[PDB]
């Protein structure tokens, strides 16, 4: 068994390979998208974890695309997580930040002033987002059509990703994750079926790849090379968002490119959570060849699969999403090899204390 041995991932180590994988629970305070306490509890109890990567969180107001989901751009944003990564380390744990801005996954109501959400191009994501009715609770609604960013907007972009950085830095955050996947900014930008710019942001992989790589250098340089990680889905379709018809070339050359900053990991959600092809060892190899900080595999991943393909080199560890959800102490479970609690997933989103901070530890 090699899940429970230490892991050195940039600044910091993990005493496992066994991650916490980012998970949008949608809980926080609004007005302000301000974590709370109850969240604080609930990354407390999973602070076992070789590492926890926190929900997504916003860079920017207009980075929104749920309500519920929290911020990292004001004062009492920043405030506020200062005392929840103070809980995770009072228990010794350590806990980095995914960093998002929804681009077209988002509601024009939940957006600065009520105007439409920005993207590469003006297209609608025809998927849902998550709001909340006239009683707090959780409800999905379709997507609004997205204005398509002017060129002189995107240094704004890079630069609210760095302000988000230096403020996670403050915040007490340990690294940061850059979420480069799923259908979300970044990855709009890196796929040929959400972005049909004609400038130099859009067209070839070396285009398409542009901004994520802005913003990578613009990070690195704000903070260090070393406590920064990114996820990326490169591999197969996410929320409507393929990756065109070159995936494995474009995503070797998106590889590479990350590999010359040398960050801190490189984090691969393999499928969408309705499922897709599963990676062969021979891209898996190709990939590991051109990396050479950690990298984390991720999506419905067995404590088996997670053996074998460590044990093969492939990868160094593992992010667990819905496990965790469900088991605080996942950890010390797949450790003693006992049962794990049974998910709820009509409480995976919005409500309270109930479906989040009650999953009971052995
Ligand atoms: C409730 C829920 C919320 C999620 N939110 C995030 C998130 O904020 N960012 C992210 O990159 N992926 C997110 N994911 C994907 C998970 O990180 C993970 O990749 C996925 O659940 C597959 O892993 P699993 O089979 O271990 O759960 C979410 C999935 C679920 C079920
Ligand atoms: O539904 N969600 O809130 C949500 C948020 C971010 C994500 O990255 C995902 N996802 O791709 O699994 C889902």
């Amino acid at each position: 068994e090699k899940l429970f041995t230490p892991l050195k991932v940039g600044a910091v180590t993990a005493p496992n390979r066994v991650f916490m994988a980012p998970l949008t629970r949608l809980r926080s305070i609004e007005p302000g998208d301000i974590p709370t306490p109850l969240m604080g509890e609930y990354y407390r109890q999973r602070a076992s974890a070789g590492l926890i990567i926190s929900e997504a969180t916003q860079i920017s107001a207009q980075a929104k695309g749920y309500a519920g989901a929290p911020g990292l751009h004001s004062p009492e944003q920043i405030a506020a997580w200062k005392k929840i990564t103070a809980g995770v380390h009072a228990e010794d744990g350590r806990i980095a930040v995914q960093l998002w801005h929804t681009g077209r996954i988002s509601h024009s109501s939940i957006q600065p002033g009520g105007q439409a959400p920005v993207s590469a191009s003006a297209l609608n994501a025809n998927t849902r987002t998550s709001l909340r009715d006239e009683n707090g609770n959780a409800i999905r609604v379709d997507t609004t059509t997205p204005r398509a960013l002017e060129l002189d907007e995107i240094p704004g972009i890079v630069n609210d990703f760095r302000q988000a950085v230096a403020n996670a830095r403050e915040a007490g955050f340990d690294l940061v994750e850059l979420h480069s996947a799923h259908g979300y900014l970044l990855h709009q930008f890196l796929s040929p079926s959400s972005n049909q710019r004609t400038d130099q942001y859009g067209g070839s992989v070396e285009n398409r790849a542009r901004l994520v790589l802005e913003v990578v250098d613009a990070v690195c340089n704000e903070w260090s090379a070393d406590r920064i990680g990114i996820r990326v889905s490169p591999i197969g379709t996410f929320q409507n968002v393929d990756n065109g018809p070159n995936e494995e070339a474009d995503a070797l050359y998106l590889i590479e490119e990350l590999a010359k900053r040398g960050i801190a990991y490189l984090h691969m959600s393999e499928t969408d959570l309705a499922g897709g092809k599963p990676y062969s060892e021979a891209f898996r190899q190709k990939v590991r060849e051109r990396f050479h900080g950690v990298i984390i595999g991720a999506g419905a991943y067995t404590a088996e699969k997670a053996e074998d393909l460590i044990g093969k080199g492939l990868i160094d560890a593992v992010a667990f999403g819905r496990d965790y959800i469900a088991n605080p102490d996942l950890v010390a479970r797949l450790q003693k090899k006992a049962e794990l609690n049974p998910q709820r997933p009509e409480s995976f989103y919005g409500g309270g204390a109930e479906g989040y901070t009650d999953y009971p530890s052995l």
